[PDB]
């Protein structure tokens, strides 16, 4: 398309919602193609990533950590204005893999603090993928501070399965996996820091091990948890998108399953059927579609069960409804031999 | 299934086999769904892993680690009696992967030494599948001490290649494979506990590190090497069930490779084909069928090769028959 | 095929070339099956492998590392005549996944310094295969050293998609992706050895960290930058095989995308399409088909970042041509 056809197209405005929400989109395409418009802030700011009130100086798109998910549909234009603003202290810009040329627009989004830049790119193809900052010689320090997040791109006709056959979620949710590499003292307590420059070295450090001390949803241990549970019902469809900027999982509806799972997270790739687990190779995201069959309290896990328990890698579903004793039952319930 | 038509459904009770070995059963189904029962009795014991005499406390389905293979076939239903011996010391339950509802059932099989359970569930897609020990807050620890084993769920009509056509096995071998996290002094030497609480804080400090001390299958270095290598001949096909219940592996046939790999374990998924190395994600359980062509020893691995070699990820297969030059010659012998 | 057969076929002398080049090579097969030889010199040196003169002790086949790219067609047969001089100090041998028997061949080319062997193997399945040494004992040791490459056996009648579209190259490029392990001292300043024997112990305590200190691209970081990076133009279609013999890699051409993705390496096994980032286990290669839209400087890295840009798998690709605004446009460039 010339600059005058892409000038010509009907403009949408869309408001971002926090993770795991998914702002208002439509499944099928509403029309033929439009400039999407989004815009986020870029918030470095201290969160806690856990009950003990472990801190990280985060970087975080839209001042969440993941950033929130934004939702377009193939070849669809995605216009973000992206704002650093003069209280940050370092440039930053933003690298969409569903993007193509400039790195994913890294190559044309570097932004000072007081700056601000309007990337367009035409997503070309169908999926969910991974966006994040990617500064030059400081790449995964600003993804690993929680710089990262997704979109998904809607095949224009909704999704469907391997096979033709349409495939309608009730509700989607996007949940962001996040390593944390927090440096500790010699009694092994989380260090805490004045200025985001001065955890650098010691993080670095970190993330040489390559291990984690905190893989987390929703940018803390627990997060989705409590009244910030996830919520479904029998016979409810239910999408959830994963993502990992930076490194594997392997995500595991405990009590559950990934009917279809999307786990490259490419949407012309079939999707593989039945999951007890699937995987999704760092820097990449994945989707997993799957109707509820029994109410109850769900654990959705990266099955590292080490990362899951110990490091803080597992949310929960609510889940209303009847059970079915078809599907399992306690035939006998714990008693005496 | 109406209630009166669940109640009158066969009822099958099947004898379990330790790993690798797998249980007596048909590859496609005879008659219609049943319930199929099984029973485990849950064993805590301390057992050596490698040759240096390192003790782990294990947790074991059966007293095995891993648990044994269990083989049912889409929409019978599985039915286990779980008892956990008034001489252990843990809470113990069962998650099923194969399962829906109760986190896989580890909500509804709680029991303390002293008390069983049984739980019935359907088995509604076809496929290898986990099973794993889950104790709420405690859950890694029981699965890491060995507490995990797979299930099969067969297609009723059997296996199938991604163009209907049938596979069927001569044999079949369950390896189980486990990461272990063994806490050491600080001269490096492992240490021993008297119960296995008393190694409950020194073993999940190794687990954060998500560095093992050891990787291996069935429950020891070398266990499935030398005189209890796995057996086959040319021309056989054989299917190989591969778990890891928490951790990724990369299973690889040196000398062969996975002619047919299920590589997520379900079976509505169509297999990969002509295989060198697999990828089986922690928390799942995968399948290779393999058809041999060249007698001779061959090597199956986790194809980290440090895992593999260093920390215990090795097992054997012993094949004998006729040696295929067509396929592989020595043309010059290694010389000066 | 008999000996007599075999014996009959047509003999073709290939002269291979220096990673990430490929050997000349046609991708629709030339006439019948061919004995395709090659020959390859087994060197132990001393490589650099970062900007603070890191030194290994690398096993190198052809002298690289990776060994170079070796390309045949299905049902070929491949015949490698492997030299180690007697400047070497250690026994190698080869071992191709490709292959079947002898552990892929690693049983029957057992060389000494001062020996050579031949093997002839049959490339019975499509698609890119590891190679690489395994002596018994010492086989982690030897692949960490970098004594491992790759082959592409081509379909006869060249790459396909899922469904039944050619998929023709104008360039391809072989990228072995190697994990090291270099001991440190209490300083945490990297060890130098003036023997590969006196490394060992040494090496083997890092290797068992399952942690490596380097992860790099043909050699070392920044290998494939500058001088070495890998070229090509808008409109140009490019083949990228990947491997890693003993770890798990992400690959991801950022800027662009798999277009087409044997992730397995297993040409009968379909492609994924429209990849941001694909997996090849540890012990695999896989290759990914890419048609350039944009010019400009692309990084193809390891996406775990960490191991991509601390630990050195990164690669460029400098592409000319014309810029795309359509595809992407800065509509305002970064400003107050
Ligand atoms: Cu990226
Ligand atoms: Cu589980
Ligand atoms: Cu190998
Ligand atoms: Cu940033
Ligand atoms: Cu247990
Ligand atoms: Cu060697």
């Amino acid at each position: 398309a010339t600059a005058a056809e892409i000038a010509a197209l009907p403009r949408q405005k869309v408001e971002l919602v926090d993770p795991p929400f998914v702002h208002a989109h439509s499944q099928v395409a509403e029309g033929g193609p439009k400039v999407v418009e989004f815009t986020m802030v870029i918030e470095e700011k201290k969160i806690v990533i856990d009950d003990a009130g472990t801190e990280v100086h985060a970087m975080a798109f839209n001042g969440t950590v993941p950033g929130p998910l934004m939702v377009v549909h193939q070849d669809d234009y995605l216009e973000l204005t992206l704002i650093n603003p003069e209280t940050n202290t370092l440039m930053h810009n933003i690298d969409f893999h569903a993007a193509t040329g400039a790195l994913g627009g890294g190559g044309l989004t570097e932004i000072n603090p007081g700056e601000k830049t309007i990337l367009r790119f035409k997503a070309t193809k169908p999926g969910v993928f991974v966006y994040h900052c990617a500064p030059p010689g400081m790449v995964p320090w600003h993804v690993v501070s929680g710089m990262n997040g997704a979109i998904m791109v809607l095949p224009r006709e909704g999704l469907h399965d391997g096979k033709g056959k349409a495939l309608t979620y009730d509700k989607i949710y996007y949940v962001g996996e996040q390593d944390f590499y927090v440096p500790r003292d010699e009694n092994g307590k989380y260090k805490k820091y004045e200025a985001p420059g001065d955890a650098y070295e010691d993080t670095v450090k970190v993330m040489r091990t390559l291990t984690p001390t905190h893989v987390v949803f929703n940018g803390a241990v627990g997060a989705l948890t409590g009244d910030k549970a996830m919520t479904a019902a029998v016979g409810e469809k239910v999408l959830i998108v994963h993502s990992q900027a930076n490194r594997d999982t392997r995500p595991h509806l405990i009590g559950g399953h990934g009917d279809y799972v999307w786990a490259t997270g490419k949407f012309n790739t079939p999707p593989d059927v039945d999951q007890e687990t699937w995987f999704i190779p760092g820097g990449a995201a994945g989707a997993a579609f799957y109707t509820f069959q029994q109410p109850g309290i769900y654990a959705y896990v990266n099955h590292n069960l080490i990362e899951a328990f110990e490091l803080g890698a597992a949310a929960h579903f609510k889940v209303t409804g009847e059970w079915n004793d078809d599907l399992m039952t306690s035939v006998l319930a714990p008693s005496g031999t």
